[PDB]
């Protein structure tokens, strides 16, 4: 397309040196027998044929292959983008090439869907070039489709067999690596032969463990959206007259905000798991943020950054008590909102709610009071809510104009505040990857053929020792039932891989609480650049903050 | 920062001319200048300064009107623009090797700085740390506008004070509006102390035969260029999101324009253009469905628009509201002195007339206030605030409505899941390019020399832009050529002219000839982030608009 397109086509994505010998002359050396977290009793009823399955690393020396024929490979991309999708497909093309100039890969369309739809292309050689490190998962778009009915698995199963599959690699998060576990005890107890591999994807960095350092996409994004941080404070530095306020893509973490965070030193930066931690309420939340502002103000500086993650709001206890009390005055008195008109029916809730939610309640802005009443009006069948109707970073500033508008007039506040709000997500999860996920990504796609042609299912493709060069990190895989879980849902009990959420005991987070009270009244801003694809080492392959500290 | 340590290393690269002993650059004079239009009256103001010669440097002699050390002033205005540091470097540099014995003086937060005599040395380190990085923020920038008796008074007794011979104002077309006037205040009172402007701004609305582009333009049209592109290959992954991207570029469309040839987007809207059509806001609305839904009946439900931020000024029914409200504020302040927006907007309704009235009020609620609030934050220059008004929103809710017209009719089958983004504040202050880390060094260098060479009121000038900087030619345009009279506040003054897309030009004639094709189709273009070491070609990468403009 562009000239960066056609020249960062031409990288060559640095292997682990062990993936770069022989196939012949890479040997397996077998772990312990794993277990699950917790109910490891009934992962072994559910997953009877997989479970125990030892950690595999990989080793130089001769070894004998479970193949000799040619491979045929189908490969399936679910969820929202992760830069770097397409070069775990290059490097799984690359490698099974490699193996046998005869082997095929075939590409299944909008997820999983594709493959019970038989909906696919063949990946050929000319094809895979023209997507050769690039962003996006547009090679075979993505969606999300689970596959759960007995009629579904076999229709998988079917769309496999028709199509001469010895292996499918699912390219995703927590759920469908948790589905692609059950795909492959389902052909496991059925007696098929057909290998299922899942490969680690989020640019959230929700999936994690002591075995893998950190999903694919979470590099490349955290650095767009530092370098949009790192250039909004260094205009609000510029002018000296605007606080932004910048929302972070995601609900369920606060990793990329922390990440942002130790980039570009903002003023403010706020971390969920800490809010849900020490139980904050939305006016101590409130009266912290104008806390940082006033001060500043007294020091001159009519400025500054605040840095939010979109899942904030639902990790305010407090907010989802008022919603679990509003919807009780709702599930009761039935027929007394007839026929309401809303505004009216506010008053209700008004009057019947307790004396401390009716001042929660109140103190939000009006627009809000409104769109709380709309998201009970829709639960689903099971009768719960969620709060998406509230965008976090407006509630905030509305509520901090109303606080020092009521400061102004009682003469505590000289300065003036000007918030300009921003939401990042779209542009960075379709990016072109950093080298770091460009390596990562194109040898987790490389290594999982490995997997496969030693006769492995049920693995999650893993690469480790991220933090030093590429030709020193370590290649394996890791069992997916030892991650899993159960999670009780509606009176059942299915397998379940648990998001990984901010560590408050880890070394990132404990760096950012022991700086932050500095960077709140300090202008100590740091300037990340846009990602370098050419020039010295270390800046092309930086990795993470969280990363570096994390490992080390 | 590991980045910003290893550019700060980066080596600017000036025309050759200019790597000459100040001893062996000669000027030479050549065509005499007129202003725009209203050349009448304009020369009546500019009674000193009007039609001067355009200025070049060759290998030579010349007459140096200096033998001691220099002392000047420096003025960063405006907004930010990435490169304002590489000017000032250059001249710092300039100086120094001119006579080490002189001094560079930032005036801290624009004009006012002067007027105030608020200001720091700056000296070599503090220089050394701001070499090749964005922002404003080694004097920081401000928006006032220097007219009175007593303002000059004050900016001349504190220009004396300070025993400046020179004082180099960077900034659009506001601050070169000011630069302008004080060159022909110090010259008409008498004074020896020379005034230089330097062409600043990210809207590149500060053009001419001469000036073929404004800095800073060619760094943040990449980086919002980077982030549409992303938007756009997003939206191709999966195949559902209708993006609206506002962009800065306050009334032209030349931010706009370059971003859509950079990307192909599947609409981008030419406010020119609509001026031009005299389009209603409803016919712009419908253009845009028209091209949704037929993306739709080809199986297509996303997409990308990009939306200029001045658009309401060049809708005629829109501008005409915008007018009216700004003349009934304007003759009945005091009524408004103390009101909220609610008791506002019914004084504004109760005061218009009845075509006026009838278009404000079929326009949604949050827009109805947003102009209101576009008026009262005018700038001391008297722009409208535009960047505020969020008009990627009003396009968003009206297309919802008229999609869900068709719906009603069994004639739109589609969802349409609106996305909207305003690309603005996050490019001014970005890391400059190549071509503006070498534009902005020579430009602030070249200054110096006019300055070496006696002259006042020149615009620093360095010209063809697209070649290698050492084959770029150095010198100086009169800032009169560019003014025109204009009604601001009420009343009528002499301003730059804003430089606005040319429709005969040939940026909008290669989006013309391809739009329909990328309407339709999805032929989207992915520019990754701005190179900054590497090989030549991709590092010093310029703008669509340079390269079609001097072919
Ligand atoms: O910085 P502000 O006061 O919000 O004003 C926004 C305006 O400044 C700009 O970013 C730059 O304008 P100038 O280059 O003319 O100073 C415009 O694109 C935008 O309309």
């Amino acid at each position: 397309t562009s000239l960066f397109k056609q020249e960062r086509q031409k990288y060559i994505p640095k292997l682990p040196n062990i993936l770069k010998k022989d196939f012949n002359n890479i040997s397996l050396v077998y772990g312990e027998n794993t277990e699950a977290i917790q109910d490891r009793q009934a992962l072994k009823e559910f997953f009877k044929n997989t479970y125990g399955l030892p950690i595999i690393s990989f080793t130089e020396g001769e070894s004998s292959l479970s193949f000799s024929k040619a491979l045929n490979i189908g490969i399936i991309l679910s969820g929202g983008p992760a830069p770097g999708g397409h070069n775990v497909i290059s490097g799984v093309f690359d490698a099974i090439k490699k193996f046998n100039p005869n082997s095929k890969l075939f590409g299944f369309k909008g997820g999983p869907l594709g493959l019970l739809e038989n909906d696919k292309i063949e990946l050929t050689e000319s094809l895979i070039n023209s997507y050769r490190n690039t962003g996006g998962f547009d090679i075979v778009s993505s969606g999300r489709t689970k596959i759960e009915t007995e009629e579904h698995y076999n229709k998988a199963l079917f769309v496999a067999k028709e199509n001469n599959l010895n292996a499918i690699i699912i390219i995703g998060g927590d759920d469908s690596n948790t589905n692609a576990a059950i795909l492959a005890e389902y052909f496991k107890k059925n007696g098929e032969n057909i290998q299922v591999i899942g490969v680690p994807k989020t640019i959230d960095a929700d999936l994690r463990n002591d075995h893998i350092e950190i999903s694919f996409g979470f590099d490349s994004a955290t650095k767009i959206y530092s370098e949009l941080i790192g250039n909004l404070c260094r205009d609000a530095m510029s002018t000296k007259k605007y606080w932004h306020f910048v929302k972070l893509m995601g609900r369920s973490a606060s990793h990329v905000a922390l990440e942002c965070a130790l980039k570009t030193h903002p003023n403010i930066c706020i971390v969920s798991e800490e809010v849900l931690a020490k139980k904050k309420t939305l006016s101590e939340i409130i009266d912290e943020m104008v806390s940082v502002i006033l001060k500043r103000s007294l020091n001159g500086d009519n400025f500054g950054v605040v840095i939010v993650p979109e899942g904030l709001i639902e990790f305010i206890p407090e907010v989802k008590s008022l919603m679990l009390e509003l919807c009780d005055i709702f599930d009761k008195n039935e027929g007394e909102f007839k026929g309401l008109n809303i505004e009216k029916m506010k008053e209700i809730f008004v009057a019947k709610l307790s004396d401390y939610m009716k001042g929660v309640y109140l103190s939000l802005p009006l627009f809000i009071q409104f769109e709380l009443i709309k998201s009970i009006l829709e639960r689903d069948p099971h009768g719960n809510f969620n709060v998406s109707r509230v965008p976090t970073e407006k509630l905030f500033i509305e509520m901090i104009q109303s606080r020092l508008n009521d400061m102004k007039k009682r003469g505590e506040y000289k300065g003036s505040f000007t918030p300009v709000d921003h939401f990042f997500g779209y542009e960075g999860r379709s990016a072109f990857p950093s080298n770091f996920d460009s390596d990562y990504c194109y040898s987790l796609g490389y290594n999982a053929v490995v997997l496969i042609l030693n006769g492995l299912t049920g693995y999650m493709s893993c690469i480790k020792n991220l933090n030093l060069k590429p030709t020193d990190w370590i290649a394996g895989g890791v069992p997916l039932t030892m991650l899993m879980n159960m999670e009780e849902r509606y009176g059942e009990k299915k397998p379940v891989i648990k998001k990984a959420l901010v560590d408050l005991e880890g070394r990132p987070f404990k760096e950012f609480v022991k700086n932050r009270d500095k960077w709140a009244l300090n202008n100590l801003y740091l300037y990340p650049g846009p990602v370098q694809y050419f020039g010295s080492s270390e800046i092309v392959d930086e990795i993470t903050e969280t990363l570096k500290l994390e490992l080390f």
